[PDB]
């Protein structure tokens, strides 16, 4: 489970929408390309804090590659919402 953002969700369910898949899909073709890994795994529910929403997404990877991935964003100092955050101004 990743938990994010309301513009990186809308960002994201976007891409979801564009390509015809669902946002989790988004999120592992992500993780896939910019942590170079292999995965064959394969709507948006949320909570208001302070009037924002935070939206929660099932995004289940193969357990070895859920490792890979939370190691990278620790070894990077990251969350994946800041990391996703960037990406997107990054357009």
């Amino acid at each position: 489970m990743v938990t994010v953002e309301e513009e990186v969700y809308e960002f994201l369910k976007k891409k979801a929408k564009e390509e015809g898949t669902s946002v989790p899909a988004v999120i592992r073709k992500i993780l896939k390309e910019y942590f170079g890994i292999e995965d064959r795994t394969r709507e948006g529910s949320y909570i208001i804090v302070n009037g924002k929403k935070y939206y929660r997404i099932n995004c289940k990877l193969e357990k070895r590659n859920e490792i890979l991935v939370k190691l990278e964003l620790k070894k990077r100092g990251t969350t994946l919402n800041r990391f996703l955050k960037e990406m997107i101004m990054i357009t």
